[PDB]
């Protein structure tokens, strides 16, 4: 079954990481990745790179364990595996520097940060992020979490079973580009966005030269990446910004939806001054995003994530 640090200590290895730099409970269930669950108190299990991990923390350390299945002997994560975890959590960025900057320009942020410490922005795989945000509206974390689980159960490789939980890899393009994908996703309860999952997979595979197209957007400017993503069925401005932020290494991206508007009004008394519109629209949404980029700086999307963790 699922491991705990206490039950099987020799299968865990550690990364130095103060709780000031990372709070798993404030990050993993906060609406960035949908692949994690707290199966044991303070222990988060999920898929990171088509492998199952469990993570837990002590005061100065992130402890990690990886499940290898029947082909390999059980052993602690290797140094390269642990680096993969560090990259996922972007641990080379000093969060304290960012928090100090954001609090210096934003008193509301500084207030919220006192309770919501160690909220980091994950660095997600581009396929996984794209298709997670295509497959469901992101109106409720519980809904999207369920839809993503169904998608991976449907078209993702079976990795391992732990207790009553069967973990799947994220689906491949080829899997998602099949005939019958839409219909089978609608049969599982995904509804009209099932069509976008299929069509976007086929678009990337057939028309854009495959996975490399999407991977190249990590190196491309925010402007090029956003525009490129918007060509895909099911991706408009907000999803494209989500992907840019969360998987294409554009920390400046600030996705704008009704949730962000609510925070802007509730916590900032913000009103648009460019647009004629009083409410969400393409022009006013752009304005809002540029507002927070201008306020918070080049890591504005990371600052947004702190406020989203606090709002849950």
């Amino acid at each position: 079954g699922h491991r705990t640090l206490a039950s099987t200590p020799a299968l865990w290895a550690s990364i130095p990481c103060p709780r000031s730099e990372l709070r798993l409970d404030l990050v993993l269930p906060s609406g960035q990745s949908f692949r994690w669950r707290e199966q044991s108190p303070a222990h988060w299990s999920g898929v990171l790179a088509d492998q199952v991990w469990t993570l837990t923390q002590t005061e100065e350390q992130l402890h990690c364990t990886v499940y290898r299945g029947d082909k390999s002997q059980a052993s602690r994560p290797t140094p390269d595996e642990l680096e993969a975890v560090r990259k996922y959590f972007q641990l080379d960025v000093t969060l304290a520097q960012l928090y100090h900057h954001w609090g210096s320009v934003d008193s509301h942020f500084q207030e919220v940060a006192q309770k919501f410490q160690g909220v980091r922005l994950l660095r997600q795989d581009p396929i996984e992020c794209l298709f997670s945000f295509i497959c469901s509206s992101n109106n409720n974390i519980a809904r999207i979490t369920g839809m993503v689980e169904r998608l991976c159960q449907a078209f993702g490789p079976r990795l391992i079973q732990l207790d009553d939980v069967t973990y799947h890899g994220f689906p491949s393009l080829q899997a998602l580009a099949g005939p019958e994908v839409e219909a089978h996703l609608r049969k599982l309860g995904l509804g009209y966005r099932a069509r976008y999952v299929s069509a976007s997979a086929r678009a990337i595979l057939e028309e854009q030269g495959g996975l490399a197209w999407l991977q190249q957007l990590r190196e491309s400017s925010y402007e090029e990446a956003h525009k490129a993503l918007c060509i895909l069925p099911g991706v408009g401005t907000k999803v494209a910004d989500c992907i840019c932020l969360m998987a294409l290494d554009k920390p400046q991206a600030v996705p704008v939806d009704v949730h962000m508007w609510h925070i802007a009004q509730r916590d900032y008394s913000w009103h648009p001054t460019t647009s004629q519109a009083k409410g969400p629209s393409p022009q006013t949404n752009k304005e809002l995003g540029n507002f927070f980029r201008s306020l918070w700086g080049p890591y504005a999307g990371w600052a947004q994530a702190v406020l989203f963790s606090a709002d849950l």
